[PDB]
């Protein structure tokens, strides 16, 4: 059980060590392209890059680079694209990637401004009268409507390939209360938000991979993804005990570096998967409790 392990680590107060071990066993693949001099201004953080093997390639004959990675979870049969918070010169690229990869949803786990600094460009329109047109990638983006809650907002955006005039609806799930390098207020609010994304179809296989991002695209992003895959893995068999969280986090780190930034985010991942397992096991009432506990309205 992950719960027995949880209790053992907790009793022994060894989340730091456990996490140092993950950091030490994590894959290390080259990030040659991320490091090319022509891509310097396309990376927000010097120490956070996409491995070449899993990076998302833009279909432009100019510079196909974007700081984004495809986390392809074989056994769980679910993919996600983790990316950094778009920079002012990479918002067109970001939306280009969304169009090309056929994503239906974008999960934003950070705020534009955090800790007195700009952690991500304002890459989507905050009002409907004012659409965005990314000239470099020939795309148009319009806010259609938004549903603001206490700690998150869900937006319905319309993305148009100005070249073909094809149009797509993109859902934007914005978690506005998760501290950079922190953990959510409670498993309840996080699971409530996670099920909002799930219930939307965004995570479905009929669509391209959902784009998940934070500021670096690894801390809060990794946390979100780890919990989801773990819950999906136990869902296929209705067997929470067959899931090894550390092992799952490690398979994910083969696709992108630094997934889950602190020992507490790791600990929070366990709490979230343990609590979410109640639902997986047939107690669907727990979903209503998360809503309550979340205090979304
Ligand atoms: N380690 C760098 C870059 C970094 C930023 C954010 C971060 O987490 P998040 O993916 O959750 O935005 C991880 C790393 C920083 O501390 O500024």
């Amino acid at each position: 059980e992950m719960e027995k392990e949880f209790e053992q680590i907790d009793k022994s107060g060894s989340w730091a060590a456990i996490y140092q071990d993950i950091r030490h066993e994590a894959s290390d693949f080259p990030c040659r392209v991320a490091k090319l001099p022509k891509n310097k201004n396309r990376n927000r953080y010097r120490d956070v890059s996409p491995f070449d093997h899993s990076r998302i390639k833009l279909h432009q004959e100019d510079n196909d680079y974007i700081n984004a990675s495809l986390i392809k979870m074989e056994e769980a049969q679910r993919s996600y694209i983790l990316t950094q918070g778009p920079l002012p010169n990479t918002c067109g690229h970001f939306w280009e990637m969304v169009w090309e990869q056929k994503s239906r949803g974008v999960v934003m786990l950070n705020r534009v401004m955090e800790k007195g600094s700009l952690k991500c460009a304002q890459y989507w329109p905050q009002k409907e009268e004012k659409e965005m047109i990314f000239e470099d990638t020939n795309l148009k983006l319009t806010l259609i409507s938004e549903d603001i809650k206490t700690y998150y907002t869900v937006r319905q955006l319309e993305l148009e390939n100005l070249t073909t005039q094809e149009t797509r609806e993109i859902l934007h799930f914005h978690y506005t209360t998760w501290p950079d390098f922190g953990v959510p207020e409670s498993p309840a609010s996080f699971l409530n938000f996670l099920f909002k994304v799930r219930e939307s179809g965004s995570l479905s296989p009929e669509h391209g991979p959902v784009v998940v991002h934070s500021s670096a695209g690894i801390g809060r992003s990794g946390t979100f993804c780890l919990a989801d895959t773990c819950l999906l893995l136990m869902d296929k068999r209705k067997d929470p005990s067959s899931v090894d969280i550390k092992k799952v986090l490690l398979d994910m780190r083969k696709f992108r570096m630094g997934l889950i930034q602190t020992a507490d985010q790791l600990r929070f991942s366990y709490l979230a998967v343990i609590e979410g397992a109640k639902f997986i096991m047939g107690d669907s009432s727990v979903q209503d409790q998360w809503k309550e506990l979340s205090h979304e309205d």
